[PDB]
């Protein structure tokens, strides 16, 4: 599933492993 695997991965990108 994409909203599942995918739905806390989505997370921890966008906020501590990214930051635009």
């Amino acid at each position: 599933g994409y909203s599942l695997f995918q739905k806390e991965k989505m997370v921890l990108n966008e906020g501590t492993s990214g930051t635009a």
